[PDB]
């Protein structure tokens, strides 16, 4: 059970964290903020070893970063913003090397094939896109999310998963095969998602729900209601909604995130039938990113004053900052 002197807490976001990545060799995090800035870190020192700040024209970025993917060779970071744009970037160097234009929208999900340079982005423009990074072409566009999209993760196969925000579903894009399995779950909004191995993902809702699926089942393995507790009174207490969640590859354990002041931790049941809470990690504010290690030593959560996509509530107790949870 890691305590508050075990979570380094790295500053230097002026505003709310919004998504972040850990290298492939578990070197460096690099941060996004409603600060339109990218920070990379140092896990070791807990030092930056890059600023690109909010943007002759330098590269960076004019608006919010809302999601960022890296590369499993460790070679390229993708960051997507509000601007409709996803850039480029050589992650040893920070250099900018291209930028993707064709969302009509506010880029909200990115995820590399794993083993390849092929980048998979979603919009609130409600469409998956197919990128090749390698060669700075677009591939294709898929369609079938009734509203803006708010996530997506994939794996080593030609597939990603995403989380379709207000239209309920969590859908399965199978791009070689040219079909889309659409699947129907815990109710409200499923805000973030994340896969767990490539025939199993977790995800989470603004009603508190924390739901476990399977590639061939349509409703989830498992939901665990209100996950986070709630408040308010009798009869009418309101659940603290999922703004993250993480899973550790090709293991039982997930992570989840809201704003109840606790990051927690779970085990998978067997089949991935049940969520069994592991211990509640201690940190205030919206924990709007959560990503585990390669190695599993450690988990970082990005944290925020403020949710990730608005400006309805303020912590003031919080610091926008990247947790270092060591595990």
């Amino acid at each position: 059970g890691p305590e508050a002197a075990d979570i380094r807490v790295l500053r230097g976001h002026q505003l709310s964290i919004t998504c972040l990545v850990v290298t492939p060799d578990d070197s460096a995090i690099f941060s996004a903020a409603k600060d339109c800035s990218i920070i990379k870190w140092s896990v070791e020192s807990g030092r930056k070893l890059h600023v690109i700040p909010r943007a002759g024209k330098p590269p960076g970025h004019s608006s919010h970063v809302l999601c960022m993917a890296i590369s499993s060779d460790g070679k390229y970071l993708a960051s997507g913003d509000r601007s409709k744009l996803i850039l480029i970037w050589e992650a040893q160097s920070c250099q900018h090397l291209y930028t993707f234009t064709g969302h009509r929208d506010a880029v909200s999900g990115l995820a590399f094939r794993r083993g390849t340079h092929q980048l998979y982005s979603t919009s609130h423009d409600r469409s998956v896109k197919v990128w090749n990074v390698a060669e700075n072409s677009y591939v294709e566009t898929l369609f079938g999310h009734q509203d803006a999209v708010a996530a997506l993760d994939a794996l080593s196969r030609e597939c990603c998963v995403t989380a379709g925000g207000r239209d309920g579903t969590v859908r399965v894009w199978k791009i070689p095969e040219e079909s889309q399995l659409v699947f129907y779950g815990h109710q409200g909004s499923i805000d973030c998602i994340h896969l767990i191995n490539e025939e199993h993902m977790v995800s989470g809702a603004d009603d508190g729900s924390v739901a476990l699926w399977g590639l061939s089942k349509k409703r989830p393995l498992a939901l665990q209601r209100e996950a986070h507790g709630l408040r308010g009174e009798p009869g009418l207490e309101q659940p603290f909604w999922i703004s993250s969640v993480a899973a550790l590859l090709n293991t039982d354990l997930v992570a989840t995130g809201s704003h109840s002041s606790c990051v927690r931790l779970w085990q998978c049941g067997e089949g991935f039938r049940q969520l069994d809470l592991l211990c509640d990690i201690p940190l205030v504010g919206f924990i709007n990113s959560l990503k585990f290690s390669s190695s599993g030593d450690f988990l970082v959560a990005g944290v925020g004053q403020e949710h990730r996509l608005g400006r309805w509530w303020r912590i003031k107790e919080a610091r926008n900052s990247v947790c270092i949870i060591p595990l």
